[PDB]
C-alpha cells in the first residue's frame, strides 16, 4: 500500500502552519494512535524540498548503528509530541512542544528520500 517515503510524510511532515493541542489533533488524524499511543513523534515544518534534501547533507550514525542518517546543516521548525503519563489508549494525550532543531533523518531508496525520523538536535 503505503510506500516507507509517503508513510514518513503522514507520519512527520506538516508544510502547512501550533497550539497545545496540536499534538492531540495531529496525532489522532494521521491514524498514529489507530492501533496504540505512539509515545514520541516529530512533525517538521518544511518543505517537502527542504526536508528531502537532508538525504544530500551531513551523514551522521542512526541511532540503531546503520549509516544512512543524515542530519539538516539548517536548523528546522519542528513539533515534538509526547504521550502524556495520564494518556490511556485510545484516548491519547501528548503534550506539545515545538522547537528548531537540526533534524536527523535515515534515506534509502531510488530516489533516496527520508523514510525515518531519528532524532533532534
Ligand atoms: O525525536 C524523535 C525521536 C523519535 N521519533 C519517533 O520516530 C520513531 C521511528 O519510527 P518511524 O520514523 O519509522 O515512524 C521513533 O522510534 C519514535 O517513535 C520521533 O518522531 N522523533
Amino acid at each position: 500500500k503505503e510506500t516507507a517515503a509517503a508513510k514518513f510524510e503522514r507520519q512527520h511532515m506538516d508544510s502547512s502552519t501550533s497550539s497545545s493541542n496540536y499534538c492531540n489533533q495531529m496525532m489522532k488524524s494521521r491514524n498514529l494512535t489507530k492501533d496504540r499511543c505512539k509515545p514520541v513523534n516529530t512533525f517538521v515544518h518544511e518543505s517537502l524540498a527542504d526536508v528531502q534534501a537532508v538525504c544530500s547533507q551531513k551523514n551522521v550514525a542512526c541511532k540503531n548503528g546503520q549509516t544512512n542518517c543524515y542530519q539538516s546543516y539548517s536548523t528546522m521548525s519542528i513539533t515534538d509530541c509526547r504521550e502524556t503519563g495520564s494518556s490511556k489508549y485510545p484516548n491519547c494525550a501528548y503534550k506539545t512542544t515545538q522547537a528548531n532543531k537540526h533534524i536527523i533523518v535515515a534515506c534509502e531508496g531510488n530516489p533516496y528520500v527520508p523514510v525515518h525520523f531519528d532524532a533532534s538536535v
